[PDB]
């Protein structure tokens, strides 16, 4: 018989490619959403393979455990659901807790109720490992290693910060989980810079923008006299990211693992280059700023040897990300 794989926040931009990924691959999914209308249009999306159950609060002690008592079937758990809204009137309520409760809850919710989950990987993210002003040194090294230096107090200030501190804090926890309380499951994190790329269905592309995604297809709202954006950083393509989740369970060498996935530099200028070189009907309709003055040669490479080992493929590369974002904004209009 066949797997299934359980993701959490399966409404999302990675979540929605990680999905496609997997039932491509044959597994089947069951998918958690804050609403039965939400999972209703993923399942008329997805197909027969794919099925939901509505978990409308993550920060509730056993959340999941319904959801998981309905699917014996399942011996995966991607928990990748997270919120990712800096603007909030409570960073603790609404960034802090959902992340760290949530991640919490539901790892004693799998072994609470769900003995037969094999494999649990976690999406954590490169704030995780780091501070703000660290990112964008030419002088920091990054590695599977890397924890940030954020407190929960200072965290507390600003929803950037507490974004940090959510993602820091949950992944600490589940490790501490795995330590403290020796379940079934080996647990990976997967650990993402900015996630660009197309979404995996034409279909969602008109419905919510997603912060990262939204990265590179804003520069199509821009105007011949607009400034260059100042947007800046490392990326990876959401196809990889997604990738990295299925050798994150597949791989006996990723158990216990923390993956940091990250490609190359970029800026805004890198961004426009790409579009204008590609799109070339909207070269009049932007701004040209200075083609190719961007230079990252100062920037010591960050140390993902051991991800990329463990992985074992290559990266799509920043232009190919970038064109195949675009070509499915320009496709939908
Ligand atoms: N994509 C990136 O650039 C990036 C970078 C670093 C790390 N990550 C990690 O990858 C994951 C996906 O990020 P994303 O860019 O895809 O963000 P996203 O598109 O907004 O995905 C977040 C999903 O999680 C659910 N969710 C958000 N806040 C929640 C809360 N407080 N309680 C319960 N559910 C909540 C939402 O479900 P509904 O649709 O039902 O609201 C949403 O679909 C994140 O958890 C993040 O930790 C992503």
């Amino acid at each position: 018989m066949t797997t299934s794989v359980f993701v959490s926040g399966a409404t999302g931009y990675l979540a929605q490619q990680i999905i496609a990924l997997v039932l491509s691959k044959g597994y089947k999914v069951v998918g958690s959403v804050r609403s039965e209308e939400k999972g209703a249009n993923l399942k008329k999306l997805y197909g027969d393979d794919f099925s939901y159950e509505v978990v409308k609060v993550l920060e509730q002690k056993g959340a999941f455990d319904e959801a998981l008592k309905k699917h014996p079937e399942v011996t995966i758990f991607l928990h990748t659901a997270s919120p990712v809204t800096f603007e909030v009137e409570d960073t603790e309520k609404e960034i802090l807790i959902p992340a760290i409760n949530g991640t919490k809850y539901v790892l004693q919710s799998i072994k609470d109720v769900a003995p037969q989950i094999t494999r649990v990987v976690y999406t954590s993210s490169v704030v995780a490992m780091s501070v703000p002003e660290e990112l964008g040194s030419p002088d920091v090294v990054l590695s599977e290693a890397s924890w940030s230096s954020l407190s929960y107090e200072q965290s507390k200030t600003h929803g950037v910060l507490a974004y940090f501190g959510s993602k820091q804090f949950a992944e600490r926890a589940a490790w501490e989980f795995v330590e403290q309380e020796k379940p079934n499951f080996a647990l990976s994190t997967v650990n993402p810079v900015y996630i660009f790329g197309p979404q995996a269905k034409d279909e969602e592309v008109k419905g919510t923008l997603n912060h990262s995604a939204e990265m590179v297809n804003s520069v199509l709202k821009l105007n011949k006299d607009d400034d260059v954006p100042a947007t800046t950083g490392t990326f990876i393509d959401v196809r990889d990211v997604a990738k990295a989740h299925l050798a994150a369970f597949e791989k006996d060498e990723a158990k216990g693992e923390r993956l940091l996935l990250s490609n190359t530099r970029f800026n805004g200028q890198t961004l426009l280059d790409v579009v204008r070189k590609n799109f070339p009907q909207l070269a009049d309709k932007l701004p040209v700023g200075k083609p190719h003055s961007d230079d990252f040669s100062a920037f010591k490479e960050w140390n993902d040897k051991k991800t990329k080992k463990i992985l074992g493929f290559e990266y799509f590369d920043f232009e190919t990300s970038v064109v195949d974002s675009i070509k499915q904004v320009l496709k939908v209009q």
